[PDB]
């Protein structure tokens, strides 16, 4: 009569979806919740010793530090080996380089003037900061919104994710246990949280995206109501990060545009444009093998460093490529969004991540998905304004003929099999392109 199997200090049976840890003492498992170890904390600990086994045989054994410069901290400091991304070493350095400051190139204005005429007229290609809230359409919590407050919206039990931004690497953390960990003064370890999305919680009822934002919004704008997949949620974010937490250079999923907006503390972003030639050495660099060792910003022409204060809202649009520093410890809200402006430069960063081979969650949901909606609501779009009398915007124009591309190359014999799954049963792909190619042939015929 063998005893049932069970696990822990808590006798309970093994659950494979819990994170546990193994005493070298007692060989037994137990739950990181059980015995207060953190999923990021596993790395640390070399010799793990529970609780009860600690009574006699002391706390476990520890790694030992003798780095500074190393996402492996146990690594011999001798010379060899360069500084790696988000360690103390390149944080110090990061804080001592010299850059071209952003205001030689970001548009600084009021939200009233942040308007969908206004960016169609001048376009949507730096960044642009808006010093002040007013007229932004964009409401947040009190300035006094503390990290307490977001559990107290949110709920402490809640997991996230979190970055131990000195490896690169992620974990999970319930928000109570995060927030106990950004309260104590004392952190023996930077750790970010830049992908807790609250649409769906009672934090959701305390912001409001910028106006400009919806406005613009491909999801806001064309994806049905009757639709078989989940309508996408990239738009309400909270970030929290310890001083000297940091991101390295990327290009948000779905080269979408972004909005962010510094409650508290202060964020600084390193910016550089979406040229072809800097695209080209993203891409590499994205995928050489000593990417953790290159400071990307490097091997660029114009890395601009654009420090955003508490209060200050800030807009980066399509393809821009970014890092972000958190100078002191911040909490800023911010989200994501498709729009017309761009058309090309969002496909072009969409096939970039289908080339890196980027993971499937950290992309945007159903891009393809939308892309066919909204390809089919321009279509009577630009129809609608021909049988109007109107011809159609240059830029438009100009993008739906490079998504009139994209789709008919997802359709392409050798292709439509990946890019299969992905189309609305709601249209037609075939006919789409058709109607779509005459409208571009009568336009481009008119003008
Ligand atoms: O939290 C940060 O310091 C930066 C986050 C960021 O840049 C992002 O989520 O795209
Ligand atoms: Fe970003
Ligand atoms: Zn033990
Ligand atoms: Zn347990």
């Amino acid at each position: 009569p063998p005893p049932p199997p069970v696990y822990c200090v808590c006798r309970q049976p093994y659950d494979v979806n819990r994170f546990m840890i193994e005493c070298d003492i007692c060989k037994d498992w137990f739950h990181g919740s059980c015995v207060g170890v953190e999923e990021h904390h596993a790395v640390d600990i070399d010799l793990y010793h529970c609780p009860n086994c600690a009574v006699l045989h002391g706390s476990s054994l520890m790694k030992k530090r003798r780095n500074w410069h190393r996402h492996d901290y146990t690594e011999i400091d001798d010379g060899s080996k360069p500084v790696q991304a988000g360690t103390r070493t390149f944080i110090k350095e990061l804080r001592s380089r010299v850059f071209p400051s952003a205001d030689e190139i970001i548009i600084k204005m009021h939200g009233s003037q942040l308007t969908q005429r206004y960016l169609e007229k001048h376009g949507f290609d730096v960044p642009i900061m808006v010093p002040k809230l007013d007229d932004l359409g964009l409401r947040l919590p009190s300035p006094t919104f503390s990290v307490m407050d977001v559990e107290r919206y949110v709920g402490g039990d809640k997991v996230i994710d979190v970055i131990d931004v000195a490896r690169q690497a992620d974990s999970k953390m319930t928000l109570h246990n995060y927030v106990k960990y950004f309260m104590n003064p004392n952190r023996p370890k930077v750790l970010n949280v830049i992908s807790l999305e609250f649409s769906d919680t009672k934090m959701s009822e305390l912001v409001e995206v910028p106006d400009i934002a919806k406005k613009l919004s491909w999801v806001e704008n064309y994806w049905p109501d009757d639709s078989v997949f989940p309508k996408p949620f990239v738009q309400k974010y909270c970030l929290m990060g310890v001083q000297d937490s940091y991101t390295d250079f990327h290009i948000d999923f779905g080269g979408t545009s972004v909005w962010y907006h510094v409650l508290w503390g202060e964020k600084i972003f390193y910016l550089i444009k979406p040229t072809d030639e800097n695209l080209a050495r993203y891409e590499s660099w994205s995928s050489s093998v000593t990417q953790s060792e290159v400071f990307f910003g490097d091997k660029v022409d114009k890395c601009y460093k654009c420090v955003v204060k508490q209060g200050h809202t800030l807009f980066v649009p399509t393809g821009w490529i970014h890092a972000v520093l958190t100078s002191q410890d911040c909490m800023a809200f911010g989200g994501n969004f498709l729009h017309n402006l761009n058309i090309g430069m969002q496909l072009r960063c969409y096939e970039m991540e289908k080339r890196l081979k980027t993971p499937d969650l950290f992309k945007f949901p159903f891009f393809e998905a939308i892309c066919w909606f909204v390809a089919k609501n321009l279509l009577e779009t630009l129809k609608e304004l021909r049988e109007d009398g109107f011809q159609p915007q240059t830029y438009l124009v100009q993008g739906v003929k490079a998504l009139h591309t994209a789709l008919k190359l997802w359709m392409k014999k050798e292709l439509v099999s990946e890019h299969a799954f992905e189309i609305p049963d709601n249209v037609r792909p075939g006919h789409l392109i058709k109607e779509l190619s005459k409208v571009i042939r009568a336009i481009e015929e008119e003008n």
